[PDB]
């Protein structure tokens, strides 16, 4: 048969069923499944066709600066494939596939058998104290040594590269990208080497380790876009054991909804839990893993369009926000119900927010607001403070909008707030840092940028990490001119600058995973 | 001999002579004539070189969706020009050349002759009330009727057309693009119609008419970034009379600065003067037009780095701002000294501003601080209020940051702020209104972009424009996702929609310049 759609060159049935088969395994996971545009942008017809076959042939052969990989100056994909490619994304979007038990292990790969394995750490690294560097445009993490701010290794994953995590000895990173592929580290080998490898999906964001005490590296789950679905995996080998459709009903109108989206996962510290945030239903499941093949899942209503959230100090109240909505919900991960909605009167920004001690308040958890660069507290102490737990108890205000990350340490005294997608260039460039010792007084400015020494041109600067002792804090630089970038490690004693990391390999930094904090969700 | 750079490909001495010949008339105005980047990239060699031959053939052969022209799908660039300007972008940028009389006489074109063209008005057009709409990326300008809201004349410019003005007449409508072309337009034509183009430079940003009561028509000025210089030309016929090179010393350090930008020209009121903006040498130049061979100029220190400005409501005082600075420079014009610096505590965003009367502190001029969102009030007025006058007596707190521009208009009760640049959706899609009659009341917020209807995605809405009567407030609205756009119209009574124009032939409408608004510097 032939395919066609007004306006678009038509196709063998052949030819479009092998362009759809590269589209769900290769450009999904920034494009999204129907091509609506994730990271990357939209590529339906409406705006393909007038783009024309031969931009998008040109587009796709030789890529963008701004992280659209060359797929044909790389070799990846063939002059005919491209061809394939910038006519089926002129047609009418199909239907994804499904990704099911024998598409998992189909793509699971086990590099390095556990019997093979080291017995204990063979490098000399300090482990804990590493960072694990994602390297958005190159498709790699470095792995930076904290102690020494050198790079030790360089990994490479895939194009789409998104976020590291690591398993409860600290033994394994885990690293997840957004076309849902997995890859296991072991950090133990004399190198830091790949274990293993699997896909769980066609789009994902999330993947995590149990961490409940004395399941350690037990098991590992991973969350998908498309499908709605999660998968748990033997936290040794990533063998897939069970998968969960999230497809389902909402929590708003209760009518069906075919594609609620795994926004991100937790682990709970209370139970053998893993703490799943399904977007479009507004759904927080409690997943338990004591018994995977009598599988316990709770189901707890919060708001539809659920976003990412974080523990509060106790790691036992996940604060996660809903878009479209002024209110933090609080999941009690211990009694396994929603405790409460918290208006704070702004949209909270996505994230795992920071928590410290307000003298006054006691606990709280904060989160920023994008728009306006505030920051709104909560009490998180039902128990000592039970006057301000669950409400707003105070606001802070930043240099202004665009923060994506704010970040703190039990052991620090500061908060530090950065300001990426401000449009003002110097406070882009800078971070603002609270003293938590007097919270009254206005946050002292950092010249990030100016530190880096990258030359003139805009830079951002994004997402303060501490080390393992939280007395540094790292910072990603990028000149978006040149291509340079650096790392900036301040004193956090001193806020003075400590060091900068600079080296060829270091390509697009973004996000900077401590071991240490990441293994025990310190923040 | 042969052209020859590290890592370039060598060329001819012909074959570089004829590709710096075609930069400097086609590319520099966007990209910088020493090749730094303005509105388009950086294209020094260290990026080039990077990106490699056939990256950058592609690149300029079909453009791209952010106002890169396609130079080759065009017509415009031949497929050995293009080679030949890869090759070019590659090896050290070259001196950039003079443009003196010579040049400009070649380039000047009269269409219709003054006796040729008609005695009055001979179309039926509400000219008072027409909008000039800037067409960024289709370099056009769209006429645009402010009473029945239709599109009334499309007329060709060129690429990077950038802004329109009106002689003091109300005739002739000028309109200058970022590489110094100049056109004038008859407004009283059957249908308005072009009547005289110019290239005064290699790249510009500004043109003004002769607003001094007594020479409406009598001349046209405009400034260049490259050469340094100003030309004043014949108001009925853009004939070049005068050309001034704007080289010199700087204000701060007193020593020889070789590229003193002009980075801005408006018209004095006061006398028959033009006032000249010196961007890195930091002069506001009154330039006297009453004897145009025995040239008068009076050459203001300011700061460094001037930016815009704009008159008091009093048509008397301008004020402006140099970046890096926390100061706003008032001129007096009549009196044509440096009034005062005015500590306004945070960096003034470069703009008109905006005038009206507080009524506490009597006539303001107010300016918005990019990264936060506040704007700045400065009293104007020493007749009546000197206990106010160049202070900053008040501060108002809009959305967030992202203000490219705020307006009212002395017949309005109203002062509009948008947020362009905010990062988040919203406010970027949304603009805030402040009550004159009560300053002290929260802004409201008008959902400008839902009221467009362009579909998801996003949005950005820009420049707040007035109608000649002052009841009725124009934005412009753009869908980055689908190319889609509108402009919005809102009744300034009543704060409600009035009307929505849209038409495939509005390709990224940017900046709107309502005709008796532009002549009479009604702001
Ligand atoms: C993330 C790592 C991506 C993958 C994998 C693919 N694309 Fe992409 N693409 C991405 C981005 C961030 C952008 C925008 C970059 C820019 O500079 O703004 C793009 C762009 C495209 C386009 C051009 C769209 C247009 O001009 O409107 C096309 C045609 C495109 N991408 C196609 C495409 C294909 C077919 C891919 C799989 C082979 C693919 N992209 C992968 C990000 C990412
Ligand atoms: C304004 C109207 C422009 C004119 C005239 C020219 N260019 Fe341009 N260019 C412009 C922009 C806004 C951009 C960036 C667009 C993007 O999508 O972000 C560019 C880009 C380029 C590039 C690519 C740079 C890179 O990938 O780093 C090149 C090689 C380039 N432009 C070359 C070029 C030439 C040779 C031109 C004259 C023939 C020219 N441009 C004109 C804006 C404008």
């Amino acid at each position: 048969h032939v395919v066609r759609t007004n306006g678009a060159p038509d196709m063998s049935e052949s030819e479009f069923n092998e362009a759809k088969q590269i589209y769900f395994q290769r450009c999904a996971g920034c494009h999204g499944v129907l091509r609506k545009g994730a990271t990357g942008k939209p590529l339906t017809p409406d705006i393909t066709q007038q783009r024309g076959q031969q931009y998008l042939e040109a587009l796709i052969t030789y890529g963008t600066p701004l992280g659209m990989p060359n797929w044909g100056s790389s070799g990846e994909l063939s002059k005919e494939q491209i061809t394939l490619m910038a006519k089926y994304i002129q047609h009418t979007p199909p239907q994804p596939p499904e990704w099911g038990m024998p598409e998992m292990r189909e793509s699971w790969k086990v590099l390095v058998k556990p019997e093979d394995r080291p017995k204990k750490q063979l490098n000399d690294l300090d482990l804990p104290n590493l960072f694990s560097v994602t390297l958005r445009d190159a498709g790699q993490i470095a792995l930076v040594d904290g102690d020494s701010k050198k790079i030790v290794k360089v990994i490479d994953t895939g194009y789409a590269v998104h976020i590291s995590r690591m398993s409860a000895s600290g033994r394994y990173l885990l690293v997840i990208g957004r076309d849902a592929r997995i890859d296991m580290i072991d950090l133990w080998a004399k190198e830091p080497t790949k274990v293993a490898e699997i896909k769980i999906g066609i789009e994902a964001r999330s993947v995590e380790s149990s961490k409940f005490k004395g399941y350690e590296d037990r098991y590992t789950i991973a969350g998908a876009y498309w499908p709605p679905q999660f998968a748990i995996m033997d936290g040794e080998t990533l063998e897939p054991k069970q998968i969960v459709s999230t497809r389902g009903m909402t929590v708003d109108t209760q009518t069906y909804h075919p594609e609620p989206r795994v926004a991100a996962i937790i682990a709970s510290h209370e139970h053998p839990e893993f703490i799943v945030n399904v977007k479009e239903t507004g759904k927080v499941l409690l997943v338990n893993y004591k018994d995977i093949d009598n599988l316990t899942v709770t189901s707890i209503g919060a708001a539809p369009f659920l976003h990412d959230g974080g523990w509060d100090s106790s790691h036992r109240y996940f604060m996660t926000a809903a878009n479209n909505s002024n209110k933090v919900a609080v999941i009690d991960s211990k009694d396994r119900r929603l405790s409460a909605l918290v208006d704070v009167g702004k949209t909270p920004h996505p994230g795992r927010g920071a928590n410290f001690v307000h003298p006054k308040y006691g606990p709280v958890w904060s989160t920023s607001h994008l728009g306006d660069g505030s920051i709104s507290l909560i009490g998180t102490d039902p128990k000592n403070h039970p006057q301000y737990a669950w409400k707003k108890v105070a606001e802070l205000q930043g240099q202004g909008g665009g923060s994506l990350f704010i970040k703190t340490h039990p052991k620090s005294s500061h908060l530090y707030v950065d300001t990426t997608f401000n449009p003002d260039a110097r406070i882009s460039q800078s971070v603002a840092v609270f003293d938590l010792k007097n919270l009254d007084a206005k946050y002292q400015v950092l010249p990030i940028a100016e530190w880096a020494d990258l030359g003139e041109g805009a830079k951002r600067v994004v997402q303060p990490e501490y080390n393992k002792r939280g007395d540094e804090v790292w910072f990603s630089v990028w000149n978006g001119k040149n291509d340079s970038s650096a790392l900036v490690v301040v004193d956090d004693k001193t806020l003075k600058l400590k060091a900068v990391v600079k080296d060829p390999r270091l390509i697009t930094p973004t996000g900077k995973f401590n071991v240490y904090n990441t293994q025990h969700d310190v923040y």
